[PDB]
């Protein structure tokens, strides 16, 4: 898609709620292209009930840089786009589901994300906001009949230093019956950059994405055999 080679602003709806507190996020970003994109979001019902970091990876894999001779499954699946149905599981307790689907228009891409999460104690990091960080990741993207399942373990830090595992399993599958390239295995790598905008007394977050996708063997030339 051209539309993907020029700048595009993205927004996105996210309905939610862990151990029963419901909470709605609003944000608007854009994606000036090179795997770079960035969102403004705040919650929209009041104090966010969790961490931000938690719910960063339901606050646009369209966006994700891809070499030349990798296909890119995000943005080949427009115009009609993909789903993403996710289940991420904390390796010390407590588990979280969603879904997200896309709208691409004249104004960028809108998303609407559901998300929910229970088995979190109610003092651990994820319901008191405990979390510094997440960790840079590689995710592994496997073939998945129609679409693409992309896993990874991404460590999430507390605020003492220590961190969180937590496991990701994500099924991205096309909405078009136009038959999409689905591409080779491949990883991605992601670094998450959050902070707070001095200027939104909101409860909010600023975040910043890179992602960018890379061949595994031409990773350098001490993968290259034949």
């Amino acid at each position: 898609m051209a539309l993907f080679a020029k700048p595009m602003n993205h927004k996105t709806e996210i309905t939610g709620e862990f151990n029963g507190k419901c909470f709605k996020v609003v944000g608007h970003g854009s994606a000036p292209g090179g795997g770079d994109f960035r969102m403004h979001a705040y919650c929209e019902s009041g104090t966010l009930p969790v961490s931000w970091c938690v719910l960063s990876p339901s606050i646009f894999s369209m966006f994700t840089k891809y070499p030349n001779g990798i296909t890119n499954f995000f943005q080949e699946a427009f115009p009609e786009g993909y789903t993403l149905d996710r289940v991420m599981t904390r390796e010390n307790g407590g588990s979280v589901v969603s879904h997200h689907s896309y709208d691409l228009g004249k104004d960028g891409i809108t998303a609407k994300v559901s998300v929910k999460g229970e088995g979190f104690d109610p003092n651990g990091p994820t319901m008191t906001k405990g979390y510094l960080k997440v960790l840079p990741f590689v995710c592994h993207l496997y073939p998945h009949g129609a679409g693409v399942r992309m896993t990874s373990s991404v460590g999430m830090v507390k605020t003492d230093g220590s961190l969180d595992i937590f496991n990701v399993d994500s099924n991205y599958q096309p909405v078009g019956s136009r038959k999409v390239s689905v591409p080779k295995f491949h990883f991605v790598q992601h670094r998450i950059i959050l902070m707070k905008d001095k200027s939104d007394t909101r409860d909010h977050i600023v975040m910043r994405e890179i992602a960018v996708a890379q061949d595994p063997n031409e990773a350098q030339s001490a993968f290259r055999i034949a």
